[PDB]
């Protein structure tokens, strides 16, 4: 059993225990957490888990002691009170393998190394980073990975999404240029209301008006497929809704492929060489249908739309479930390494 | 010299249109006046949605009903909404109507929107895609080709009067060769609360707790205002948790490769020119709640464009409810400056 | 050794009481079936909205198409649809349906809910207040108050399937003087996206853009469960912007002087004890989220307990759609017992 | 014109100024704000003040230059570097008299004081306070100020809506005990998805769910009205909407007073002594009707209701819009005593 620590136990920390918790029910998981950091005592973190408004109620009961959370009589050693730096965490008295970074304060991987420095085997950002070793999407560049990478980044969840799309247009078409707008659910670093922020995009109501802003999925690329470095870029277009985001890549291809070719490309890599990451869809599906979807990128084949070179490709992604079970994956990839 | 209006259809475009018109009156802007009203309901559920609205508030004027003429300040407007049958029905001839505001959104068609000439109406403008018209007009782009012979007039979607400025000007600098559109745009009334059936199985899921992908027409048939674009674009939209105010995101690719700021100078350039008024310019990082009750029929957003090589992909904010509804004010005073 | 039964209205209460009948099935304390669904839409788009569900998410059951009947897993259910008149034409004796769950909300009165016993079938339940029924039942009330002599069987409102266990463990434990109640209830398909027409001037609002105050006969009818209670309780309405999920807030004066710790300890006894499972208990800091999808009745806030003297507001929480829909299952296996 | 200097230009700091703009563009008012304090810097400030999700455009032009924010011939200084006590801002050095307490933090008079002793005349606290010197609500006790008070505050949004609907019920009818529910808009302090937060209510999303909270609006109702001190209490419940509130008051009477009686009395109430402050509303209106609504409290007599002594009122009131509004004519108030 690997074990795995997280630091952050917030929206994507909860989300991948919980993720972590039904890939155990299905049998395709093995790593268990045993320690969760965060800057709020055992109580808060408990009802969070216990509680979730996107997620509804969790089906095993949720306990507290004094220092450590009690689930299905298991227990996670809630060593919360470590607010410093990575390297405060004591991962190696607890024993973790994998620590999950996902505070959003340490993506810089000369910070991120404090997790190993204090006992960790590797690390997994659930971000895009910097100096990493490597930026790895399952299902694309997850090959790439040897034994020797520790500040590992599992990307955004925006990138874990274009790159299955982007990796089958290129593979089977070739892509020239490409430009991408991923229609994003508003996330914690909004603000509810009008107050300062250092984007003055995402200052604004997250849930009263569309914020657009940034976002280096398409500009970073290159991070997991180097032959399209320099090639993509786009922003991201937050929207009043929860959970659930799509992406819009309007891309120009080397040969010349007609709406159907794309579709049935996609379609068999979903359920080929991309089973389980890419899934089909031919059904006229919503948002609330992508909500809880382990995929990494649902392609929708009727918002499919080709001239006569430039082709646009419409697939949605769940910005919370779909990339913490990417983070769960990733999890046990790296626990098999261990 | 007044123009004589009638509204078929007092909905949401049809109370933005007269409210659009007090606004551009109250501006002097404005010469028509409306007259009558048709719905499927009294005049004093007419005349309270007109007051207290949603997305605009309450109305500066004071309002009140009689029997069949609601009073709003100082004016009068005959509430003739009985007629729920076909708009040949409707006494636009005994009531000397000029022009026929079309907005329930069952008449698109002309051979029964002709009802409203039929009845006494001079000309006919309706406030969405038509078929069999006699001109689709957006206003800034081919309002020059409406003469004196039309009268089955129509106006386009919401999306494209914000989508055929923006490709004019790309064009008319840099040149179109093809492009691809997605506009992200507030949810409208034909969508259900909760997920119900409709013809739309898309738009048949809750509107206001995800987002629903629907098809458009406003790329597909921008040929009926710019025939050099013909077939050269095409797109679909995104409803979302947004009650008025939309967004076009078009990825085009351009004859001649140009750069971000050529294509903002190029915008801002005909924002402050030939186009002022009908496309507004900004370099702030602005919202959607910006662009409500904003009277621009396309808000080009200079900050978000992004080119590579001749790949350009340009943003544009508009109102679909209050926007649209000003260029509709605006197409009816053009139409009574000919008859 | 199947109960039958035919859903006429495959909207949202349709859907969850056929979603909360599978999952009761899977737990094994179900033994009624769905055979037939009557909708004002095909079998393609009752299979998709059955499917795909905006607030439930993805049915765990494969769901395929025919050209008359829709195919669950395994089973098939007849979606006899075309009945759009009454709902005497509904052929429920030719289906073999014994119990029928009237749940289109335009067939309340119980002249026309008596088409369809007229059509073959044996026991109507009405999932709203209906006028002129055999009976109103609200489970763990008045449940004992039906014999073999009913046919016309009404659940109240969902309103009142909350109000009603905290109406009754007050009266039984400290006796109700009188009451003054407000439901803050999610908006439900009846209210409108956008302003728009509507025979209440309230939810003729946006639905989801604001906060409609609605009147409601939850409290005025309680005495059709409770006789003691008749004209001592009344309330009103207010619709949030929710999908499901609403809450109700009970401000009444007690006959004997109670503290807080004793309501709080006498509904934690009820609903460890005579009320388990139509009431629940929390101590925890709970919200509506965590009401969604949750089969009772009753979901007593002990945190939100305030009384001065003797007035005591009394707050408890309820899903309107999944909670009611698993009443009307328990309804629907009570009565096909008594067959 | 009395120089007012604004502690907290966030939501209720931008509402009290834009209400100040368009009460002197009515010609009822007299102040001018000449400093802002707010913990980020001028162009975040004069960007969130020109543009707003709930109040739009703002007409006049907004510039900036290095320290101040140019309204349009007006020019405020950005006064926002003060992030320490309220003692270290320098409002005697821009010649402040009024101090507009808007950032929440500074609502007891312990800190508040530091005002008093930066130069500031009068201090005015946008929420509740401790250990204030006097607690106004305009148009109920306003008249108990003499110029023997120097920290004033002007209660709660609620407070303000409560208290006129408490006056008017007591005084015509009398009130022997009530309990209120105020079902009100999502505000700063609530978290946008779930996360730790001191309430653990206000933790879940705030635009997903309605989140019950407490509120000593009722309770504290013997600050302005003594003899309803410990006859009232309730608490709130916070649903998504971004501005405007309502109150719903259940209380028994003294004497058993119809429903056309009790409407009778408000109706008079707002046309004479509350001709301002209380207005009466016989029109099925709703929330989005109550929005940008400078009146403290909208009574609704279509929502009341009566069984014997017991009765429910019902009354809207703008809880951004309504409050800053009495904060212009309170700070026109204090500055007429200077
Ligand atoms: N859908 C998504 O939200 C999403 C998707 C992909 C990637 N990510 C990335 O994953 C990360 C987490 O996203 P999220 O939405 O869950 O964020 P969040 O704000 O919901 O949670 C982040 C957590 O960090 C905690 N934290 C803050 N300071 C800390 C400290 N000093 N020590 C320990 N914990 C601390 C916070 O209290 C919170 O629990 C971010 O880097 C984000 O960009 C998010
Ligand atoms: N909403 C937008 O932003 C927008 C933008 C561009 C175009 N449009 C188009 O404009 C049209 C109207 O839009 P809307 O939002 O005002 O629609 P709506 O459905 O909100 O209002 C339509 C009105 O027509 C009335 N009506 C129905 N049947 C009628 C009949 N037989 N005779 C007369 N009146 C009748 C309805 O009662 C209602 O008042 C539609 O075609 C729509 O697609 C809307
Ligand atoms: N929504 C709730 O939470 C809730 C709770 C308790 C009770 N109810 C009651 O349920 C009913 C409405 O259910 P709902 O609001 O959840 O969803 P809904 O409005 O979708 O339910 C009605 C359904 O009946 C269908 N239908 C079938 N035959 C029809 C016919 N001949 N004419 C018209 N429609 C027909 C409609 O198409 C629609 O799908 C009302 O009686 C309402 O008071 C609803
Ligand atoms: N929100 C309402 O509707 C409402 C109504 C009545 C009263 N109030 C009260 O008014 C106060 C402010 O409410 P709000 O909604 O404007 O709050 P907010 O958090 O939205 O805005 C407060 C502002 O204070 C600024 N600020 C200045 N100095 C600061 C410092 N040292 N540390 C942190 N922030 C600093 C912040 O940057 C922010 O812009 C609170 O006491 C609140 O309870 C709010």
């Amino acid at each position: 059993t690997v074990r795995v620590g997280i630091n952050g136990f917030g929206r994507i920390g909860r989300n991948f225990y919980r993720a972590l918790l039904a890939q155990q029910e299905q049998g395709t998981a093995d790593v268990e957490v045993v320690a969760a950091n965060d800057i709020t005592d055992n109580s808060t973190l408990a009802h969070l888990l216990k509680f979730d408004s996107i997620l509804g109620r969790l089906p095993c009961d949720v306990g507290l002691e004094g220092d450590d959370t009690i689930v299905v009589g298991r227990a996670k050693i809630k060593a919360l009170a470590v607010r410093e730096g990575p390297a405060a965490l004591p991962w190696g008295d607890l024993g973790v393998d994998v620590v999950v970074e996902s505070t959003g304060l340490f993506t810089n991987a000369a910070k991120a190394k404090g997790h190993l420095d204090a006992g960790a085997k590797k690390v997994i950002i659930s971000a895009p980073a910097t100096d990493e070793d490597i930026t790895i999407v399952l299902g694309v560049n997850d090959d790439k990975y040897d034994g020797s990478q520790n500040i590992i980044s599992n990307a955004s969840c925006t990138t874990n999404c274009l790159a299955p799309l982007a990796k089958v247009l290129d593979d089977e078409f070739g892509i020239v240029k490409g430009l991408m707008t991923t229609i994003h659910a508003y996330t914690q670093d909004q603000n509810l209301q009008d107050g300062p922020h250092k984007d003055l995009r995402r200052a604004r109501a997250a849930a009263l008006n569309i914020v657009p802003t940034s976002t280096g999925a398409a500009k970073a690329i290159g991070l997991v497929m180097p032959q399209l470095k320099g090639k993509l870029d786009g922003y991201a277009l937050r929207v009043p809704i929860p959970t659930g985001s799509v992406t819009d890549l309007t891309v120009d291809l080397s040969t010349r492929a007609s709406v159907d070719e794309i579709n049935a490309a996609f379609k068999a890599a979903a359920e080929g060489r991309l089973k389980g990451i890419l899934k089909y869809y031919d059904a006229p599906i919503v948002s609330s249908d992508i909500v809880t979807d382990p995929h990494s990128s649902i392609f929708d084949s009727g918002l499919t739309k080709v001239i006569d070179d430039q082709a646009k490709v419409v697939s949605w992604y769940d910005n919370e479930w779909g990339y913490s079970n990417r983070l769960v994956d990733l999890v046990t990839l790296v626990g098999k390494s261990l």
